[PDB]
């Protein structure tokens, strides 16, 4: 298929989203596009184990992902 | 499906946080923002992990060095 | 053949991922694109030559990518 | 219920403005002009390291990829 | 006088790439794209005189290239 | 597009460019290009204020600028 | 008075190539394109001025450059 077509079928459902530098986000992935830029529901920031913050949503600039599992 | 570029519309006039590569981090009203992602906040406070390092009425902040934006409170 | 071309020649066949830093995967490749973005199903992290975890899929970035090649 | 990045800027042609490079250094000066790119000029402007004056200079054409954001400094 | 004619003069023959951080491949070049995306047949990943693996065959991001030499 | 026009306004005259990392030039503006690549002759690469080496001429990459600013001085 | 111009002023003549990272390149400039990759004929890589390595040429790419010089 098309990477950008799993990507859709992950649609409201759980997700963990991994960043350059190391950090990792995780919640349910409530869109996307063409950048992979992410936008995400009900949010935890991760730092080596430990969280770092929860957010209510956040949209990240595809230019940060290193990749996208779902959980 | 909701997109990226819509939810940041629909959070214009509202207080926002916006993450940045290095660690700098600021927060304040989401002004306007283009398709490349540019930003812009008005009466925002840059971030030091921690405690206030400036404030600013208003700021232009370049899309290519935000990591993230999130709705704050 | 074409780069992009081997890639296609390698559908469903496992194959390993190196990313930029050391991260590198191991699983089958469903999918590609243009820009070089992966999915691999089936997969598992390795930084170490060994195994660190697993993961029943992923979505990799193209520009993450440093070279791909058919697991013998 | 305005605005634009680009717009912005242009409302502060001609003032003095502060300007974050990426690395640490900044610029202080008077917004000449600009463009799509987001390059910019500035004139009678200070580079700063940590809060030191560095170098002053007549002029300067700032590549757009460097920068990390303008505000108007008041 | 055209870089990627140089790079085609060679396709078959041995080449020498070296990767952003110091690695390098060694291996028969098979393909090539506009991007200089890589092709290459039985090669082995090489850091600092050391062979750190062999492959049938690898696709380097072209992102990811210093520079491809020919080797004698 | 103003920009630009500086950097023409300054063709024939000498010239400072600094490039991301630290390396800095000092030399007589003679060309560019929309990418902002340059072309310098009679340049030298500096360092701390002054004169560490020469070269007749050289053609950096827009793309490892930082800023250029006319400098008779 | 073009960027591009002046290295085909320099065509089959011998060059000096910086890339980043810190090490150089030393030879014929035989070729290049808007990219400005580059091809050298008879080269050397040298690293903190230490000949470190003769080629009988090379591709480099433009990515890499960061300036190019004659004599
Ligand atoms: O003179 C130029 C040419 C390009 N760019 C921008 O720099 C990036 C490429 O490094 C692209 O966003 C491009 O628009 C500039 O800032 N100035
Ligand atoms: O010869 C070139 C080609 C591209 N670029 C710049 O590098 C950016 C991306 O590498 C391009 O958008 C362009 O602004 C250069 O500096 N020189
Ligand atoms: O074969 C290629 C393809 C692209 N680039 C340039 O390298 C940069 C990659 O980020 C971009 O400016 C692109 O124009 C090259 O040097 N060579």
């Amino acid at each position: 298929p098309r990477p950008l077509d799993v990507l859709n079928r992950s649609l409201k459902s759980p997700v963990i989203v991994r960043l350059k530098g190391g950090r990792e986000f995780r919640g349910t992935l409530d869109g996307y596009d063409i950048h992979m830029n992410l936008v995400l529901l009900d949010a935890e920031e991760i730092q080596n184990g430990e969280v770092v913050r929860k957010v209510g949503s956040v949209v990240i600039r595809g230019d940060t992902v290193v990749f996208v599992s779902p959980a």
